[PDB]
């Protein structure tokens, strides 16, 4: 009845009334790898820890706060295992077989907690199974993804390896040439940590601005005549809008269109530059409703239902310590 | 009727063709290869006849006089004279040619400056230029540019999102490259379609050994697979393509790779060859398959992902599509890899025709769709001797 979401130098918590959702226990993980392909109730300690090997600087502090936290049933949620569902030609990189096979190297995805959450959200606003749906959901804040829900399973997603790769974010680059990196390497003796630091800390709308990580703050720029803000929001809607063509490509088509975390729900500009001229597809904006986000932000001509729903993950975990630890 | 002559210079390798212009026919081919190593060859063909000798070829200096030799020496060409004009292919035009240029002298160092970003390629293409200007000081050459194609991106699309400094100040962003091979079937499709290309929103595959994808609107190429260097972009015979960065400071802190042991993983030995285990060759790839290896057939169905999921990217950056091109070795032949391809385009009224796809026809779209699919043999050669000719003979 009520249910704590744990999230760990930090420890955000949240305390629901389950199963209403009212109002600042289940156990966020950051990555589950291939053994996970779901939410699990706590053994699962030790292979959560051995999967740091993949995680190193989250995994050990969300399994030691699994330790923490007695005779209260605790699921543990992974962000990777919304998108285990990915076929070998969505997941697999076309580098050396023995880098999967013998190293884990291969795309996992994240964010999975609120794809999951807003595009279940999106079937019940429309009365639909989501299995009925071609989804693309992009999550977009600090860091940012695509993912793309056909028949109620994630498809594919734009995080790779890592969190740091897929579209451009606030300070992470997202996809690169990679044959820059060995350039770097060779042209500037940058080590492998200031590389890691180069993609994951000041790339990204930081690094192109100039200005600033905060998507707000770039705007502010870009309208009082900076030339690098005003580009970094163009990339920055370019990014998405190419990796949202690869999914319609895989899925064939497209159902609604999904926006969610703080620019997502919040930015009209993000929304329109990101929908601009796709009547191929049957998509447009209607700008009133886009302007104050309104839950659908589709022109009623539209055939492509675009929605901005407020991601909730806290309240995602808590239907799943619900769901596999009191049933 | 004018004798053009298009040249290609590896680091150990000097393709060239003679085409007669302005109709395109080919007078005679050939390859010299292994210069310098032991092993070298000289390959030279025409319509009817076939010469092949293995010889010690020292420099490129030895190959380009044993290429001249032979051109009157097999009754090709009656005199040098009669040579028109020399085309070079060069690998990197960095953002300085945004066309191909008639070869001053500051053409030729402008090039070398650009060695910083083509090392392999570029100084060795101008020395091609170098030695027949001197070995053929009467004649007009012109370099012929691998990216000058793609000069007509727009930021948005040739900025990484990098520090700004790693572009304005090390010239780091997409330049893509194939841009010959492209325009040249880009504009080839508007022709036996009778259309304008300024009408068209085209997505062209060229599918070899590497492999480019290029979306074409209005005329002009407005994206590209490959980026900052040819190793990007879609996956190929034994380039990874595009795959997460943080793969490499990982493999690095974690192997030790050099910079250069990356470069070779990203460059040789990914790709094909590096999910099926099998070969570089598509076609050894697909015999391997179809005998049961399941890296063999992943690997043929994720190169299929990796096309479809950048002409998605392109088709939706133009807004729609009205036709899609296929070329090169793979493009050209091999109606599996287009029909997986195209299969449920439904959505954009695209649709194959298997009896013509079998055929590799030249339109292989259905009867009811509306995206011309086109295939298209790729002829740089021919490209370039019509740059040559508007630029060195504008009569
Ligand atoms: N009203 C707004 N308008 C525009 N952008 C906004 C607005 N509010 C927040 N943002 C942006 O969105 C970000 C907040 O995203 P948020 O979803 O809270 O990130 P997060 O979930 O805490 N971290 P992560 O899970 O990695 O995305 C801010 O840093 C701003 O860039
Ligand atoms: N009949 C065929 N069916 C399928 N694949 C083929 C066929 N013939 C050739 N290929 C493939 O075509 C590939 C390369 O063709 P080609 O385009 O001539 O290479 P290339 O021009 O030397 N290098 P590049 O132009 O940069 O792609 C080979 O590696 C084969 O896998
Ligand atoms: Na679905
Ligand atoms: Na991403
Ligand atoms: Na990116
Ligand atoms: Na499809
Ligand atoms: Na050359
Ligand atoms: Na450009
Ligand atoms: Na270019
Ligand atoms: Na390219
Ligand atoms: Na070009
Ligand atoms: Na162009
Ligand atoms: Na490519
Ligand atoms: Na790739
Ligand atoms: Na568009
Ligand atoms: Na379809």
């Amino acid at each position: 009845y009520k249910i704590m979401a744990i999230n760990a130098s930090s420890l955000k918590f949240q305390l629901l009334n389950m199963p209403q959702g009212a109002l600042q226990v289940g156990h966020r993980v950051a990555h589950g790898g291939e053994r996970f392909k779901d939410a699990a109730l706590v053994d699962t300690l030790r292979e959560i820890e051995r999967l740091a090997e993949l995680a190193p600087l989250h995994n050990p502090v969300n399994a030691l706060g699994i330790r923490l936290f007695p005779a209260v049933p605790a699921v543990a949620v992974f962000d990777t295992a919304f998108h285990q569902t990915l076929a070998p030609e969505a997941w697999l990189y076309p580098l050396p077989w023995r880098y999967y096979a013998e190293l884990g190297i291969r795309r996992y995805g994240f964010h999975g907690t609120s794809h999951h959450y807003v595009s279940s959200a999106l079937a019940e606003k429309l009365g639909v199974p989501l299995s009925a749906l071609r989804v693309v959901s992009c999550h977009l804040g600090n860091g940012c993804s695509v993912c793309a829900i056909k028949g109620g399973q994630s498809v594919n997603t734009s995080m790779g390896f890592t969190p740091q790769s897929g579209v451009m974010m606030g300070t992470r680059s997202g996809d690169i040439d990679p044959s820059i990196l060995p350039w770097l390497v060779e042209k500037e003796g940058k080590s492998a940590q200031q590389l890691s630091q180069l993609l994951n800390n000041e790339s990204g709308l930081l690094g192109v601005s100039g200005v600033s990580s905060d998507y707000r703050d770039v705007e502010q720029a870009a309208d009082a005549g900076n030339e690098r803000a005003a580009l970094a929001l163009s990339l920055f809607a370019e990014r998405i809008r190419a990796t949202i063509g690869s999914y319609i490509m895989q899925m064939g088509g497209l159902d609604a269109l999904i926006f969610t975390g703080g620019i997502g729900e919040n930015s009209a500009r993000a929304r329109a530059a990101i929908c601009r001229n796709l009547h191929f597809l049957g998509l447009a904006l209607d700008d009133e409703k886009n302007q104050r986000s309104a839950t659908f932000i589709q022109a009623d001509n539209a055939l492509v239902k675009v929605a901005v729903i407020n991601t909730n993950e806290e309240l995602m975990i808590a239907r799943d310590v619900m769901r596999l630890a009191l049933p």
